[PDB]
């Protein structure tokens, strides 16, 4: 909302377990931090397959989406990494 530079020293983490945040919209740069955590981005969701993420996100909660950890991160660059997938997989997917 305000002084986007103050979280850009909360994504100067690594190697702790974030979750993604709903204030954010599909189709239109994915967002993916916390309240004072780290922040993510993810433009290559502007392509979609069929349908807008817009909506399927709108049914979560407040901060809820995704979990993941960060490890590297970019604000300059914006460049997200989690080692989520490395972990372990899952019964199911996003």
């Amino acid at each position: 909302k305000a002084n986007p530079w103050q979280q850009f020293a909360e994504t100067h983490n690594k190697g702790d377990r974030v979750e993604g945040k709903i204030k954010s919209i599909t189709d239109f740069g994915i967002f993916i931090g916390l309240d004072g955590g780290i922040d993510g981005l993810v433009h290559l969701s502007d392509i979609s397959w069929n349908v807008a993420g817009e909506e399927a996100v709108r049914e979560y909660k407040k901060g809820d989406e995704i979990a993941a950890v960060v490890l590297q991160v970019d604000a300059e660059r914006e460049r997200i990494s989690l080692g989520v997938k490395q972990l372990a997989e899952d019964p199911f997917n996003n």
